[PDB]
């Protein structure tokens, strides 16, 4: 029987495995996970519906820890919708899309000599440090991965494991949002 935890974990892994694959993304085997992630997804989505996790538009401490990972799911959807290929209705596709990355970001809850020489030095670093940060997370989410996947995790551990990812996703959302709208305006210029 089709339950909400596997179809979660299998469209994400669908994902990933998109996202890693290497033939041209048009592939009759890519194409065929695209639409296999979108399909679940949508019935994913369809029960969480039912069920209504968040419904209170306050808290995130009082989330379910486990139930956490299900915010996730409008950013799987606008990230498989943007690995579709049929080029007659790439704008139906953004504006799909779109819609998903924006309804994701409305759900997260997740918000959150001297002189010149001292800001040249001081912006500087600065770049180095969101490469390491960058870096650290990844690292981070992949470290935890196992145990989390498992149930071998204690609590603090997986809540910190899917906070970490839902930052993630509104970074990736927001720069999505970016190009989506970018490709829009020139396909509607008419």
């Amino acid at each position: 029987l089709p339950r909400l935890p596997e179809l979660f974990e299998t469209s994400k892994k669908l994902l990933e495995d998109v996202e890693v694959a290497t033939e041209p993304t048009g592939s009759r085997t890519i194409q065929d996970k695209v639409s296999k992630g979108l399909e679940l997804l949508e019935k994913a989505a369809g029960m969480l519906s039912q069920l209504d996790l968040f419904s209170r538009n306050e808290d995130l401490e009082e989330i379910a820890s486990t139930d956490l990972k299900y915010l996730m799911v409008p950013a799987l959807q606008g990230a498989l919708t943007m690995k579709q290929v049929n080029p007659s209705k790439r704008l139906d596709h953004l504006q799909r899309a779109r819609e998903h990355f924006v309804h994701f970001l409305t759900q997260c809850h997740c918000y959150h000599a001297y002189p010149n020489l001292v800001a040249m030095a001081s912006q500087r670093q600065a770049k180095i440090e969101r490469y390491k940060q960058k870096k650290e997370v990844e690292h981070r989410l992949s470290a935890l991965k196992s145990a989390v996947e498992s149930g071998q995790a204690d609590d603090e551990r997986v809540r910190e494991y899917h906070l970490l990812h839902l930052r993630r996703w509104i970074a990736v959302s927001l720069e999505e949002l970016e190009s989506i709208d970018q490709e829009i305006k020139i396909l509607k210029e008419k």
